[PDB]
């Protein structure tokens, strides 16, 4: 085949390079392309930039740029189109602000057609990285700006990508095209079209009538009881990537009774993951003990697990003064009981499950755990409020993890800092943060990493459960599926049917 069929739980947006929701990354990295592009070993590599170099004191940076490159209307990709680009983006800076980059960006100045010149106020290591990733720093067809600007909306969404948005229909379907006149190579596949199905069974269901031809995602693209089905059916191929990321809970550290330190670490002690993961996910995933894989640059760090050990989690509590009053099974200090919500998605059926797994490990030391189920605006306000006990969470994978999951706590109204708000050495964990992102000295760095990680496990702000992966399904005649580098993209690029 030279067409697909695949399926998304929402379309992919009216894909502005320069914006978020409801932009898809994995639809904003198929049309629009960075300056370095992410490799796997956590290099970049020359993209639309072909070489660069950088000032001694690291603070100016001159790229220059390939002269070949179109935009998929014709128009040339040139150091004004890339300058006029970042303009767009800084000119919406408080938007970035998860990303130290946008902050750090002083100037940026097409010197020629092929020379693009990027000031920064201070010496910021992850800078390649942060140019490589699917969002803000990439490239339209500065033609397609609304009075001259982005941060209001685009006209046609036009990049230098190998794929071109044909057509979308919200709510139905979005449908892709190879770009004919792309710069370098050229997909195997011709047109890429994306049925819009929300449901995870419904798009299993699809898969199976052979509605679509693959799927592709996290750990919640289909029921993991029908994925382990469906890799032992022969007619179907189906993949298990390796780890991309972290799921947790994150506990706040503001809030009673989530605000002392022997409750959180009880919390720690009273799961046993590798019975949720099997209960839950089908034993489809793998255990975590650290809120960063010890895989994860940086990360490897000899940090202590808390092994399952409910003994010890009464123990803590026990020695805190949460005791069982007679003829209860929930604990109580100075007569308040220990209750802690954990609220989550209501209608994710997998969160739910879960959910009801967490709480009845909990009861078994003594804790009450109150499930609060509601809708995704109701709960992306209380993680930026700190209205939770807990949530689930994530880590962002590769490239954001470390360094950028870690910029992002120092962001207010995000769960991260909202979970760490009531740590006596949040100022601490925060200016380490911002040393570690500037600092040169590679020993510095490596310190200042070893030291937040280890303060956020010692303190247990997280309860890490899960180092998820990416799951595909598809029908045999696609070949083997590559996954990419950036956790958050999808190579449709490198599908080769015919090899
Ligand atoms: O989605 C956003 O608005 C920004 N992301 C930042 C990290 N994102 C990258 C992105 O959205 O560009 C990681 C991710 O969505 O996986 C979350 C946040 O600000 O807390
Ligand atoms: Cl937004
Ligand atoms: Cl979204
Ligand atoms: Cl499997
Ligand atoms: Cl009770
Ligand atoms: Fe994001």
């Amino acid at each position: 085949p030279d067409e697909i069929t695949t399926a998304w739980p929402v379309n992919v947006g009216p894909l502005n390079p320069h914006l978020y929701t409801p932009n898809q990354m994995f639809a904003q990295s198929m049309v629009y392309e960075p300056l370095v592009k992410y490799q796997a070993d956590g290099s970049v590599i020359p993209w639309l930039a072909k070489s660069w170099t950088h000032s001694e004191d690291g603070k100016t940076w001159t790229f220059t740029l390939r002269d070949d490159v179109k935009f998929s209307n014709g128009e040339p990709f040139d150091a004004e189109a890339a300058a006029e680009n970042f303009r767009a983006v800084l000119d919406n800076r408080q938007r970035h602000a998860w990303l130290e980059l946008a902050n750090q960006i002083v100037d940026v100045k097409a010197l020629s057609k092929t020379e693009l010149q990027i000031t920064l106020k201070s010496a910021y290591y992850p800078f390649l990285q942060e140019l490589a990733l699917p969002r803000p720093f990439r490239f339209i067809a500065p033609s397609q700006f609304k009075n001259h600007e982005t941060m209001n909306g685009i006209k046609a969404p036009i990049g230098t990508g190998p794929w071109i948005l044909q057509e979308s229909k919200l709510n139905q379907y979005d449908v892709f095209v190879r770009n004919e006149n792309y710069w370098g190579e050229k997909p195997a596949i011709k047109k890429i079209t994306f049925n819009v199905i929300p449901d995870p069974t419904t798009r299993a269901v699809a898969f199976e009538t052979g509605d679509i031809d693959l799927l592709y995602g996290n750990e919640g693209l289909l029921p993991l009881d029908t994925f382990a089905r469906f890799s032992q059916n022969p007619a179907y191929h189906t993949q298990l990537s390796q780890p991309i990321e972290t799921v947790m809970l994150a506990l706040n550290t503001a809030k009673a009774p989530t605000n002392e330190l022997a409750v959180r670490e009880a919390l720690n002690y009273a799961v046993n993951k590798k019975s949720l993961i099997d209960n839950a996910l089908y034993g489809t995933q793998q255990v975590a003990d650290t809120l960063f894989a010890p895989s994860v640059p940086y990360a490897n760090l000899g940090l202590k697990p808390s092994q399952y050990d409910p003994q010890k989690a009464k123990a803590l509590l026990e020695k805190a003064g949460w005791t069982l009053p007679a003829g209860k099974d929930i604990r109580e200090k100075n007569g308040q009981p220990l209750r802690i919500e954990l609220s989550f998605i209501g209608t994710d059926a997998l969160s739910k499950s879960m959910a009801e797994i967490i709480q009845a490990d909990m009861r078994q030391i003594g804790a009450d755990v109150s499930l609060i189920g509601e809708e995704e605006s109701s709960i992306y306000a209380r993680q930026r409020d700190g209205r939770f006990g807990m949530i689930f969470h994530r880590t962002w994978g590769a490239p954001y993890d470390p360094h950028a999951f870690l910029s992002s706590m120092r962001v207010p109204s995000h769960a991260d800092f909202q979970a760490q708000q009531g740590l006596a050495d949040k100022p601490l964990i925060d200016k380490e943060i911002g040393e570690v992102l500037a600092t040169h000295d590679e020993t510095q760095r490596q310190a200042l990493y070893r030291d937040i990680l280890t303060r956020l496990h010692d303190e247990a702000v997280y309860l890490p459960i899960s180092y998820i992966s990416m799951m595909v399904v598809s029908k045999p005649e696609l070949g083997n599926i590559p996954y990419a580098p950036i956790a958050t993209e999808i190579p449709f690029e490198q599908i080769k049917p015919v090899k």
